[PDB]
């Protein structure tokens, strides 16, 4: 059973990874559609870079050394786009350290390429150096928008709270590799402004904060609170900095736990009609907006991280909660996929869905599905952290429910409307986080056991970063 699970993710993987080799490496992405290609990460090859950890935990050492053999060839000082410092770093960055903490520990014994596996780090530690002038500002919060030739900049005056609080990880982890502590002091004094919120209106619950810092002095720009894109990742990596190091970042921990106890206390949300269900909502000077986005249901995930971690029965079952709601917008679609946003006001439901927002408990606002990955990954906790077979069962589910509505002839495509027939029309697109993320957790999901997976407790070896590349913990 489970084996056999785990080998039709294999093979649903190594279907991706034909067609994007046959149409378009080494572009960043594959066109799944017309089976052509594009380049949206500034055509260093993303999907090669973001398959890494992928298919050295699945055990297909083809797939690796042809991923080694391209990334010793890339010239990260090159590129003819604007550069995000988040998305490089994300993907990039910790793609290629997650591969060498892999290929030097728990697969030491998978490729015979040492020279190449060395120079994952080499580049790395060259992909950080052309990056860091974006942190060289007044107060250390960086541009994330910059053009790594002329060193300029969009003229942004404030800087995003997810995209100033999901770089620590990976710039920490170089330092601690490579032995020069500057990544980590750019990317924790950065990070420094929002461990200790000012003005204190900008922090309007204990550990909430606002959506934006300016650049010139490190302060807030507003007090909207939420765990929405432009936010999510920033309270995702607090509890993850703890398990990379618990020595160090206590502190972090310590301001995950106020964060995760205010959401409790006041972003928490039930619909009218669906009293059972819970979601979070978004809080502006004390109007709550209840509406949410597929991105946020990756907040159970780290409920039940933090919960384990910290023997907090409380979190770990407020976190289950979370992954129910989730799992209630996928299981009430046609396709069995969920939304990518949707709302439960009920003074704004839709006349026509009236009859859906009834039953289901929410109403949808944007039907499309981008192959996102945050409702299996946290599905893949649930089930790590409690043991049971449920929350296996609803991760294949979904991971079956997206290979028979967006597969192609090459990959898999976005959809244009989960509650459609096929999903109504497909998208000519296919993410890099389609390889990282969608087919690891499905796989993680049902594989044999090993240092990588996530664990119960203080046993954590491995922890992953935003888009899923495991890390190994320090010392
Ligand atoms: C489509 O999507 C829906 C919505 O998510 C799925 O239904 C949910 O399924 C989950 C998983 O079973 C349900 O969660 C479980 O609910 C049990 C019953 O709870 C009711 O009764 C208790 C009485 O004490 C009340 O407290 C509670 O408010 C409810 O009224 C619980 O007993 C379960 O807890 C036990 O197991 C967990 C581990 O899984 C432990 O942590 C607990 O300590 C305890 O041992 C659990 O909470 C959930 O209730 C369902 N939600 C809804 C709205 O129905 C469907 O299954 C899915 N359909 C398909 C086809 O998959
Ligand atoms: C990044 O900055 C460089 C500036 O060095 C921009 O490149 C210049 O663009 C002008 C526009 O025609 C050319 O005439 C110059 O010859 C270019 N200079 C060099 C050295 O290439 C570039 O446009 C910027 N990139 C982006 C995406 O805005
Ligand atoms: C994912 O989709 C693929 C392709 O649609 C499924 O594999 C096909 O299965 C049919 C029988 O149902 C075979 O006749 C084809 O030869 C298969 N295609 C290929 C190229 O392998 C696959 O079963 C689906 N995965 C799961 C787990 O349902
Ligand atoms: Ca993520």
């Amino acid at each position: 059973s489970n084996q056999a699970k785990a080998d039709a993710v294999k093979e649903a993987f190594q279907h991706a990874w034909n067609g994007y080799m046959k149409y378009a490496f080494p572009h960043d992405e594959l066109t799944p559609v017309s089976n052509g290609h594009a380049d949206s990460r500034n055509g260093w090859g993303a999907s090669a870079v973001d398959a890494l950890s992928t298919a050295v935990i699945m055990g297909k050492a083809d797939v690796v050394n042809a991923i080694l053999e391209h990334v010793a060839d890339i010239d990260f000082s090159k590129t003819s786009d604007t550069v995000s410092l988040f998305e490089t770093t994300i993907r990039y960055l910790a793609g290629m350290l997650s591969g060498y903490d892999l290929l030097q520990g728990p697969a030491k014994n998978l490729v015979d390429n040492q020279d190449l596996i060395d120079g994952l780090l080499d580049q790395s530690r060259n992909l950080a150096d052309v990056l860091k002038f974006a942190f060289d500002t007044p107060s250390g919060v960086p541009y994330n928008n910059i053009n790594i030739t002329s060193h300029g900049n969009d003229g942004a005056t404030t800087n995003g709270l997810a995209v100033t609080g999901t770089l620590v990880l990976e710039w920490t982890r170089l330092s601690d590799l490579t032995g020069d502590e500057e990544y980590a002091k750019l990317s924790q004094k950065a990070e420094s402004y929002l461990l200790k919120p000012q003005p204190s209106s900008s922090e309007p619950f204990p550990g909430l904060v606002g959506s934006s810092i300016n650049i010139n002095d490190g302060q807030f720009a507003d007090s909207r609170v939420s765990w929405n894109g432009g936010d999510d990742s920033f309270y995702e990596y607090l509890i993850k900095m703890y398990v990379y190091d618990p020595k160090r970042f206590e502190t972090y921990k310590d301001r995950w736990v106020l964060a995760a106890e205010s959401t409790i206390k006041h972003l928490k949300s039930h619909p009218k009609s669906r009293p059972d269900l819970t979601f979070l909502s978004s809080y502006s000077n004390r109007n709550y907006d209840l509406s949410s986005q597929h991105l946020t249901c990756f907040d159970g995930g780290s409920f039940l991280l933090g919960g384990t971690v910290l023997d907090r029965q409380d979190f770990i079952d407020f976190g289950l909660e979370l992954v129910d709601g989730c799992e209630a917008t996928y299981n009430s679609t046609l396709t069995k996929i969920g939304p990518d946003s949707w709302g439960w006001d009920p003074k704004k439901v839709p006349s026509d869905q009236k009859e859906f927002y009834e039953k289901a408990g929410f109403y949808i606002s944007s039907g499309s599905y981008v192959l996102r990955p945050e409702v299996i990954e946290s599905f893949y906790y649930a089930h790590r952290v409690t043991g049971k077979e449920i929350y296996r069962d609803w991760v294949w589910n979904a991971f079956v429910a997206i290979n028979s509505t967006c597969r192609t002839d090459s990959g898999f495509a976005a959809v244009s409307d989960v509650n459609k027939a096929n999903g109504g029309s497909k998208y000519d697109n296919q993410e890099s986080f389609l390889f990282a993320e969608v087919m690891k957790y499905s796989y993680l999901a049902h594989s044999e056991d090993a240092a990588w997976q996530v664990q119960k407790g203080g046993k954590n070896t491995f922890v992953y970063n935003t888009e899923a590349h495991p890390i190994s913990v320090a010392r």
